C-alpha cells in the first residue's frame, strides 16, 4: 500500500514561474521507474541549510506511475527574499534559484 520517497533524479520540465499571486508554478519530470513514489521538495534558503522555509501550496505532490518521464505540477509560496527550489536529495539533488520581493 505504502509508497517512499523517489529514489531518482528529477529535471525541471517547466522552470519555476510567478504566478502573480506570490506562488510559482513549476513542472517536473522524472527520471526513474520506482513510482508511485513521494516528491521530495522543498524551499531553502541555501543550498549549506536545507532547512525547509517558504511554503508548499501543492503538498506531498507524488510521481503518480512507475512510468518514467510523467510531468507532475508544483505550485509553491517562496519567502520573501532569496531562496532555492531543491528537488531530490545527494547526488539526485537538483535546485533552481528564486528572488522574490516586496
Amino acid at each position: 500500500t505504502t509508497y517512499s520517497m523517489c529514489t531518482e533524479k528529477f529535471s525541471f520540465a517547466k522552470n519555476p514561474a510567478d504566478t502573480g499571486h506570490g506562488t510559482v508554478v513549476l513542472e517536473l519530470q522524472y527520471t526513474g521507474s520506482d513510482g508511485p513514489c513521494k516528491i521530495p521538495i522543498s524551499i531553502v534558503a541555501s543550498l549549506s541549510d536545507l532547512t525547509p522555509i517558504g511554503r508548499m501550496v501543492t503538498a506531498n505532490p507524488y510521481v503518480a506511475s512507475s512510468e518514467a518521464n510523467a510531468k507532475v505540477l508544483v505550485e509553491m509560496e517562496p519567502p520573501f527574499g532569496d531562496s532555492y527550489i531543491v528537488v531530490g536529495r545527494g547526488d539526485k539533488q537538483i535546485n533552481h534559484h528564486w528572488h522574490k520581493a516586496g
